[PDB]
């Protein structure tokens, strides 16, 4: 869900 997002806790990509 929040994979794209750099705030996230989990980065991905």
């Amino acid at each position: 869900g929040c994979a794209s997002d750099p705030r996230c806790r989990y980065r991905a990509r």
